[PDB]
């Protein structure tokens, strides 16, 4: 079962983002907090969307792709991979990663429903990258 | 209005970008038509340097995003 | 029988050498088009007269005549021209070539008469490369420069123009154009290629390259 | 038998070029007009000779010659192209397209002998995609 | 009339050739005259740079176009 | 001191580089850590010209030679 | 046994380039000098460490690498580089030509002991290709005029110094220098070329025919 | 004395070779010796329009006849 | 047997070619008439050495010498020129035309024992045509 | 075994020519020194490029190639020159005395190999000669 994350918590990463910046290391520790349990797509896309600008969100979409197309390679390239399975029916494929796969676009409780732990472990260690790389980049 | 937004002389990259994908997106244009006319906008506003910058680029750039990243990559640091 | 050309279509071909030049690649190309059939001494002769003013005639008369005689070094060469027979009583004198032979002296008809196919054909070439050379001759790239308010795709069509039609040999105007889009094309475009990320070696890649990142203005 | 185009349509043509641009709808509809039958390769480039400036003629020649690659591209990828046969021995090189092959050097004649007849269309098509993207870039 | 023709200071020799030509074929001088007259008004009008250029010719010029050409070939460039 | 060298307005960009390397390594830094200060120096000093033509480098510049043959190699010639 | 350069000759090659510079033919001359003998990695590591400034000096060693690679390259593209031997254990690497493999860092001696003199010659040849890199990259033709002052040797040697001097290729010079006296070389100079009787095809026979027939001033 | 002699600056040429002839043959120099020496004196003196004229002579003149006859050709009139 | 003109009319003419010129109508009637006779190498010799100055003298050698050459070609064209005989051992070298042929070198007598009567006016007709080119070239 | 020129006496020679002049008696006097031992094509040029300018070195090149002509010349006029053999496979053609034949461009181990002493004393003697124009000319 699917549990959003407490809006006032957002809110106040959000002003903790807008008045320290990205890449404070107070805003970092914050953010790992908010990222200790795995968030399903749609938690971490709504998140960045509440807690980044236009224009950071924009970065953030890129590379959090380009750090998820690098894990699919490290997929294909192990399949032990605790987002994958044995055998070649439970592969993951990006669509299954951003959440654009069948039964889960913009349903986060589809979501919950099909996703692996491994996948979701996955994604928000992808994300947390991504968000470094930005922070790094946007000062 | 978003078609009439610069880059100031002053001005920062990233805030000219979010002030103009403020604009962008809170206006009447369809949801479809607002990435094009972003990148669009950071290649013909974004004071020569920087559009020199975009011009220049050896790669693709076919998102704002990527843009974004692009441009802080290889920003003239002053 | 002999049929004359068209006075339309030499109207036609003598007010494109008035506009376009002599050396204009469009004024070569209707030359060889009015220049298609084989045409005897008379044709070529008035068409010269008419599309040509009188010092470029001139001109063109004397390397006509230049042309004629290397052919006919070439025929007593070869006893087997196109023009020439098997016997040594059809040998070809430049009287023939040039239209000045027994009946032929101001008659067209005659000419077409007593002319052969080779011959036609050789007069014909013969002129065609007289008209290159007096072309040539009738009208300096290192003093080119693209002007304060000039674009550059006209400062790259000039340069390209005097460049390739100069004496310098065929395998140096590619550095050549390079090394001019470097020097001139003032300060702001000489600055846009000095900074080129990528190692352009062709006039055609500096140029998109230049039209690429231009300033709009 | 190979046929010449008119130099009176040619100079037309040239004309408009010269007045009213490259990239005019008119332009391009002439163009076209005098693209109808497949022309071979001294004839498009005697064409484009003619037509264009200089430093144009440059530029098309280069996306010619791009064009004209990734057609051979598409080729080698397909035995059953309409320039191609079915054995090994019909396959058609650059040479042959860009009117360099042997029996070809300047000579419209030969060249007209040995060209096949979706041949003369694959080039035709290459020449007019080639002179839509020189039109689009010099202006 | 041909014999009032001269090369103007600032004009082209190929225009003055041009010019004298048409005067003296567009004239009532025999047509076995006529070479002559164009030779001997090209050494003496054509203004005194082209003169001296003409007089010095290592080689005999005994025809309009060879004139011509040899002007043309060592013109001052300018 | 190193880390009060500036590239003069007038100055080349050779001379620079020699009277930067002449102190960075006539200093007391660890001989590991002069390269890594050498190009930090070549990129905030060197003024901002020469800073914007390191900064769009196509290529990732990591060798104080590889820059100063890039810069000699692009630089305004003025 | 390995013996050092003397230091008087590096000193008096280093003042050499400290005044002459880098590109001047005297002190290429005097390197050609000092690059007579094989030198180790050592003795030419230490020579460009000594005549060339910081600066200088990582370029060289940047080149001196490059150019060592393509002589790899070739040496794998070939078993029969003086270099290597013809079975697979003499293959040469870059650790043994830049003079880093074992028993040879930091000491001469063994160095010496353990290479080739095709070795020697090949980081020799080498790293004089690369010096002439460097110095052709550390320090415009078509830019050049002859001032209304200037004679005309003055401006024919600054010409003919910028054109051999540059990025031109070697058959391309000679027109080059030919067709800028002709569009250079301030009117009356112009005129004179241009005004003469001989068909001049060689930059020496025009010099020769401006200085005969030039006006003394 | 013949090495004095210089051609006026309003003296005609044929003057001038008569003059020099002259003092060249009634002179103090072997017979063998008088050709070159005026053909070296027509090439120095003989003031700077005709050695301009005699030195750009597309043929070699190998004699004070020939040089004389190129020159009356060729030369200025007036 | 020869005899030399009068020094009296030489000196008239010599006075006559230096105040009216070279070119003036009576001048040539004077040189046409002291031209009557046929003379010998030697006498048109002495007479163009005495009357010209040392210029036109030597303008005039040249044009003598070329003319005599052109003289020399029509009689090897011809083998009935009066100054030639039927058979081969009558040919007339330039020796024998300008006076430098053997047992005629500095003495007219023999000179005039040998040469022709055609010879004669051979050389004639050139010394004049030659003297008329000088004249023209002079002035 | 070719031992090339020592740079000092070079250098010494440059800066001779570099305040004294081309012309004067004690340059040519050096330029006679350093032209003691037969030098081959490749040390003349060298010697040429550094102690002259670039256009009195155009003017040594031409001056060079116009006496090494003449000297052609005068060996095809006479089968015994020193640089010649007897028979005609020993004639010694320009690219040999330019030192443009085959085995000896850009080397000069291979030219002092191929090389007679006939062919290096014409050489040098050649180059003096160019020398020697070239200087009065300059000045």
């Amino acid at each position: 079962a699917w549990t959003p994350l407490e809006p006032k918590l957002i809110t106040r990463l959000a002003d903790t983002v807008r008045t320290k910046g990205l890449r404070s290391p107070i805003t970092m520790a914050e953010v790992e907090a908010l990222m200790s349990s795995p968030l399903l797509p749609h938690d971490v896309t709504n998140l960045m969307r509440v807690i980044l600008g236009p224009a950071p969100y924009a970065l953030w979409m890129d590379a959090w792709g380009v750090q998820l197309q690098t894990v699919i390679a490290a997929a294909t390239r192990d399949p032990r991979h605790p987002a994958n399975g044995q055998g070649r029916g439970e592969r993951t494929n990006l669509n299954r990663l951003k959440g654009l796969a069948d039964g889960m676009v913009g349903n986060p409780q589809g979501q919950a429903a099909l996703l692996r732990p491994g996948e979701l472990v996955a994604i928000t260690a992808s994300a947390l990258q991504a968000f470094r790389e930005v922070a790094r980049l946007a000062e």
